[PDB]
């Protein structure tokens, strides 16, 4: 009972394409680096597979009501999870409850195909206030982390804004938030239920300075 978290070997093929997929999807932002950073790599210090039984139910059993509804298409994908909360959703999973409508931001979970757009979440909303420590939102030294999920999405509901939205529409089990030239730059991926998203792996890491 509780969670395991197993470390992978960099050696393993599992951990060299987790840390591809992140050090590949970092993107510029409009941002100046505000938010996220400065930086153009990261320094992958750990990588631990998410091992919980419960939660691995919880997770098969919903993916199993949505491919019903869904024409027998879970439509799963790997996505990027970025919060200050991560260590309680390791443990006792993603819960919907502790999630808001307020901001640009409706009362769900976001998800990202970018790392470097879930890294400008990891201290909060606009990255906050940085780290803990030297309250730096471009710290070098402290150690940050993010998950890389499976998402259930079944039947997405594309969409320019996703402040306001409770739960999914009728018919739908996510929702996407799409580029629009005076709105998002990036695809966003929203569940409204906590099962809907598995952390499979939880990536300990840095953001590295620009080389000179
Ligand atoms: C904007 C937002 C809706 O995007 C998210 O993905 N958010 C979010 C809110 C809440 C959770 C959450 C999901 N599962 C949990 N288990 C806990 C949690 N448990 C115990 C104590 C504190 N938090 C929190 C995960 C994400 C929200 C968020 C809010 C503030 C900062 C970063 C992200
Ligand atoms: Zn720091």
């Amino acid at each position: 009972q509780g969670t395991i978290l197993l470390d992978l070997a960099p050696e393993d093929k599992e951990y060299q394409s987790v840390e591809e997929e992140m050090q590949s999807t970092i993107r510029e932002h409009r941002d100046g680096g505000n938010a996220g950073g400065i930086f153009n790599r990261y320094n992958v210090i750990r990588i631990q597979k998410v091992v919980n039984k419960k939660l691995r139910e919880r997770f098969c059993h919903r993916q199993k009501e949505v491919s019903e509804e869904n024409h027998n298409h879970h439509n799963e994908r790997m996505l990027f999870h970025g919060s200050p909360f991560i260590n309680a959703i390791i443990h006792k999973g993603f819960d919907e409850r502790h999630a808001y409508i307020g901001g640009m931001f409706g009362a769900g979970i976001y998800f990202a195909e970018n790392s470097s757009k879930s890294n400008q979440y990891v201290y909060g909303i606009g990255g906050g206030t940085g780290c803990p420590t030297h309250k730096d939102r471009s710290c070098y030294i402290c150690h940050r982390q993010m998950l890389f999920c499976r998402v259930t999405l079944g039947k997405s509901f594309l969409q320019f804004s996703t402040m306001k939205m409770a739960h999914a529409p009728p018919g739908h089990h996510s929702v996407i938030g799409r580029p629009s030239v005076n709105g998002l730059a990036y695809a966003e991926y929203v569940i409204y239920r906590g099962e809907q998203a598995y952390p499979e792996y939880l990536i300990t890491y840095q953001i590295m300075k620009p080389e000179h």
